[PDB]
């Protein structure tokens, strides 16, 4: 017909708010019924609402359907706005007194809705009045298309308005092999693209993406070999697209709902080494943790704190634990991307974040900083009560219908936090300790490639006796070992500020 | 740039217009971080002076005409921040050595794109002095200062958007350094309340920990002089290394400066010295004291007794 994926979901959708037009009025009437004159539809942006709709109404010969933006109604200046309603109904109006019963549909299409009660009531009203009050119409039906349902008020949702609500999800592998299909078929039915192209390996590939994307990515594969003659010169006529036009063309499009991974490797991890047996344990408990996430129904939110002194190598062990994950969905919510926004801008943003992670099979949210996050300081003490309850109470909530995610944060005042009184709210706790032995400084030193063993055994032996109880993280020692490499006595230098860190 | 360069004298070349002197090579070095725009202007500058007199020389005289944004503010480090350098002791040796070292490391290592040092001390040890002086030797294209005089007559929400555009351009140029002057000056601190701005402080703080984007690289230092003051918020955790100015006390760096300054024959020098060994032996003032003491000594009837004389009101 036009449309892949969402099967389930048009079965219901054409037995309640169509079935009953295409039956002649004369039974209709024998029965004692009436027309359902409400739709809802609600669901993730670009996952393709309109579409079912439109291709719905051609199957019934109704008219085209009218389309209303919702933010333009409002934009126009009041006189405008409230006369411009009573026009979309006018054909209706007309056609009706024209002919009667024996009249044919028409469908109305009403966008943004909740834009309407973000805040105006005049069109509510108008609208309400023409689909319920004594000027009932009995040949329009409305459809109303939201993202956020729990804005739009519970007095719209009893019966006589809007009676049935349905939801849109994002599509499985079998609705993203369809879809390609759906997209490809031109170019297949006329011996325009190769036979290497292989659609069921495609598919895997692009996780997290919607219809739009996947229309994008074919278009951009168009493009690829489209470009490779140009520069208008006669050769057109085996032109075929291959595999490696969209094995290059899937490195161009990055969608939303998918992985930052940018913020993951560049700024996070520079070095990784296991100089000790706890950093495999470390490692060896968090693969776990996955695999448990991976395979259990009993499991669906897990929450951990690192912590340790400052300096540790905290945010390391995070992110490398993330990136070996290969989720489809990873973010942070840190006080770089929190920088410059108000007190009410972060609730906002929190809060948009996280119904954001609630869209994704897998998910992982990578908290930094908690305790700069409120805003804390020792000397009042200071901190804004309103963002510590909504953090409180976001660490608890389970994401909805079998979805998954896990969340770590990562601080350094854990007596404050335990003043706080909220350490209920986490599951488990990490510790990762510092550096205590020289045959640990050994390995670190030996694996940096620092310099040969001659001048490696020489800061060994002077350490044994300059200060054998040193502390130090390993940032700041992996820090004195790159500072130390661009002098002219490595070996002193490297003493000397070991033993002043300690 | 030198593509652009091309670009701008083609007219000019092929009219047999411009001199045979000029190297277009030379000029695509000299001019580090310019753009279009800029050549375009320095070109205009550079024919104006042709135009006038009725060359190399020309364009030699219009960079002088023409500073560019992500250039060096040459006039503020140089001229208010840098009045004197004297090698009175090892210790500045030291400290200028360790600072080449690390300025060295920045230019020449990958795993380093973000070096941030804390120098702190008593007050009036010239630590402001020490970060300028470090910074002019580097040589690097993009060099800024943020004082108070800047910040002066303004409202917080202002200064936070100042500041925040400031580290924002930061990030647009290959190499880059910033000085932070009288950190707690910055941020309003009164001790009987204690009162001060957290915001501010809050924005600091996530910013010195922030690393910059593709391959980019940046160097940071601070001044301050409230130590314990930090170690109360703890924010000693951003720092990755920390160096300590002391003041003077002993009369050799005394003589090695007073020398230095150029005071007066060694007769009186050497009397000078011979006063302080037992009129205070155990006295304890920073370089910015004695510069001025020396001064002060040199327009009286009377330096030698009044020079030993503002030594003890100090000591
Ligand atoms: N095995 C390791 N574990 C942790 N850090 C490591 C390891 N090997 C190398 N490093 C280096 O340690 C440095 C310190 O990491 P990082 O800055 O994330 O630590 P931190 O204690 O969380 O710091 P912060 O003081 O900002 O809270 C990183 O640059 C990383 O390159
Ligand atoms: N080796 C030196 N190191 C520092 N300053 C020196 C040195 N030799 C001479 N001076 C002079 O010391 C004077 C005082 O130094 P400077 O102006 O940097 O003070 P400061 O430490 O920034 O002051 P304040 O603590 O009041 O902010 C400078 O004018 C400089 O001319
Ligand atoms: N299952 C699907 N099959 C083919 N195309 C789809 C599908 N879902 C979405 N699209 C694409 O989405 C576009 C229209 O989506 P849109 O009107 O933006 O829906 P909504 O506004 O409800 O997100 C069309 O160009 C269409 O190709
Ligand atoms: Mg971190
Ligand atoms: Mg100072």
């Amino acid at each position: 017909l036009g449309v892949g994926g969402l099967d389930k979901e048009f079965t219901k959708i054409f037995r309640r708010a169509f079935a009953s037009r295409i039956f002649p009025p004369s039974v209709i009437e024998k029965l004692g019924i009436s027309h359902v004159k409400g739709l809802l539809l609600y669901g993730p942006p670009g996952t393709g609402k309109t579409l079912i709709a439109r291709k719905i109404g051609t199957m019934l010969n109704a008219k085209e359907p009218k389309i209303v933006n919702g933010p333009e109604i409002l934009s126009k200046y009041v006189g405008s706005s409230e006369e411009n309603i009573r026009n979309l109904f006018k054909d209706a109006e007309a056609e009706y007194r024209a002919k009667g019963e024996e009249s044919s549909l028409h469908i109305i299409i009403f966008d943004e809705l909740d834009s309407v009660f973000k805040q105006g009531d005049n069109v509510v009203n108008q609208l309400l009045a023409k689909m319920d009050g004594v000027d009932q119409l009995n040949n329009i039906l409305v459809i109303g298309m939201t993202n956020r349902k729990d804005l739009i008020d519970s007095a719209l949702l009893r019966p006589g308005r809007f009676e049935v609500q349905v939801e849109i999800h994002l599509p499985d592998e079998k609705g993203r092999l369809q879809i390609f299909d759906i997209q490809t078929k031109k170019m297949r039915e006329n011996n325009m693209m190769s036979d290497d192209v292989n659609l069921a390996e495609l598919a895997a590939l692009t996780k997290n993406f919607s219809g739009a994307e996947i229309e994008g990515l074919v278009k951009s594969a168009s493009s690829f070999a489209i470009n490779k003659t140009v520069n208008n010169t006669k050769d057109i006529a085996k032109l075929k697209v291959t595999r490696e036009d969209f094995l290059n063309a899937l490195n161009d499009v990055t969608p939303a709902f998918g992985i930052s991974e940018e913020d993951l490797k560049t700024c996070v991890e520079g070095g990784m080494m296991l100089y000790s047996e706890r950093v495999n344990s470390i490692l060896k408990n968090g693969a776990r943790y996955v695999r448990q996430v991976r395979e259990s129904d009993k499991s669906r939110l897990v929450s951990l704190l690192i912590h340790g002194p400052a300096g540790s190598g905290k945010t390391a062990l995070a992110a490398e634990i993330a990136l070996k994950s290969g989720f489809p969905f990873i973010r942070l919510i840190s006080p770089n991307e929190l920088s410059g926004m108000s007190e009410s801008a972060k609730i906002a943003y929190i809060d948009n974040t996280f119904r954001d992670a609630y869209k994704s099979p897998l998910n992982i949210l990578v908290i930094d900083s908690l305790e700069t996050l409120v805003d804390w300081v020792p000397i009042g003490p200071r901190f804004s009560n309103n963002i510590l309850q909504m953090l409180k109470v976001a660490l608890k909530r389970k994401p909805p219908q079998d979805r998954r995610l896990l969340i770590m944060t990562t601080t350094s005042a854990y007596s404050v936090l335990q003043q706080m009184d909220i350490l209920s709210c986490f599951d488990n706790e990490i510790a990762v300790p510092n550096m205590t032995n020289l045959d640990e400084l050994n390995n670190v030193m030996i694996e940096s490639n620092f310099l040969d063993d001659a001048g490696r055994v020489k800061v060994i032996n002077e350490l044994s006796r300059s200060c054998p109880n040193f502390n130090v993280g390993i940032k700041k020692t992996l820090t004195n070992i790159e500072t130390a490499r661009h002098d002219e006595d490595p070996v002193n230098e490297l003493v000397e500020l070991m033993t002043q860190s300690a």
